[PDB]
């Protein structure tokens, strides 16, 4: 079955040649079966700016590194504070708000200022790259704040992964034995059902399957989303596909990451 399975690679791969010609893009695609081990890859070990999807992973990370009554106590930000794209921090200016608070506005709505907030709770991007490192990620490279850390410059290393890193460190939080079971709940329950996620992988997701998902998107293009795929009867899948574009002001197509999302389904079911 060894010649059956590496035709049936060369098939999917095909795909995804067809995919970046369509989309006038490039792709990086991971993804595992927590059930059988088996994965889907596609430029696994390319780096692409990770965008917004950090926002889950350093939630996750605030969460392992923080008491529960740590977590609850309020954080007093100003107005300078906010950077662009803030609608939840911007709304509660007067009140404060905790870092279970801000992990969920980062991760349901993409705040960013909740992301740079984050960010800061685990000693900057340094500590968050620290963070990530303690989980057996020496891949991701985290350099700048929001909005800057978007910039997605071809060549840049500055706040870049791969999707075959993205992947396993959403796994390590949501699915393996990081977290204790109530922050691996509560961390799972903030990915489902958020609307920034509802034209990427859940667009491609078959019908009854659900999507917990945190969404990207940068400058050249990038487009990005990764999640955990809850099938029917099945096992979790853990899924990453990041994409980019090749002009600093290309507009992004959100079917890319729907229609690579539903060759990895496909081919997993």
């Amino acid at each position: 079955s060894i010649e059956d399975t590496n035709m049936a690679s060369c098939i999917t791969n095909k795909k995804f040649v067809q995919l970046e010609k369509k989309f006038d893009a490039r792709l990086g695609v991971y993804a595992i079966d927590i059930g059988s081990n088996k994965t889907i890859a596609y430029r696994p070990n390319e780096r692409f700016a990770y965008a917004s999807t950090y926002k889950v992973l350093a939630a996750a990370a605030v969460l392992k590194k923080n008491s529960i009554e740590k977590l609850n106590e309020v954080i007093h930000y100003s107005k300078d504070d906010l950077v662009t794209y803030s609608p939840i921090t911007e709304k509660h200016l007067d009140t404060g708000m905790s870092l279970k608070e801000i992990s969920e506005a980062a991760i349901r709505y993409s705040d960013n200022t909740a992301g740079n907030i984050l960010l800061q709770q685990l000693g900057g991007p340094k500590g968050f790259e620290k963070s990530l490192k303690q989980i057996g990620d020496h891949v991701t490279k985290a350099k700048r704040f929001e909005t800057d850390l978007n910039s997605a410059i071809p060549g840049d290393i500055r706040d870049t992964s791969t999707a075959k890193a993205l992947a396993t460190d959403l796994k390590a939080f949501t699915l393996d034995n990081t977290l204790t079971t109530d922050k691996r709940m509560i961390l799972t329950d903030w990915m489902r059902g958020n609307a920034t996620g509802d034209e990427l992988i859940r667009a491609g997701a078959p019908i009854g399957w659900e999507v917990g998902d945190k969404s990207g998107a940068g400058s050249y293009g990038t487009r990005n989303d990764i999640a955990i795929v809850w099938p029917p009867n099945r096992a979790p899948i853990v899924v990453a596909i990041l994409s980019n574009r090749f002009t600093k002001d290309a507009n992004y197509d959100n079917a890319l990451i729907a229609e690579a999302a539903k060759v990895v389904l496909n081919d997993l079911k």
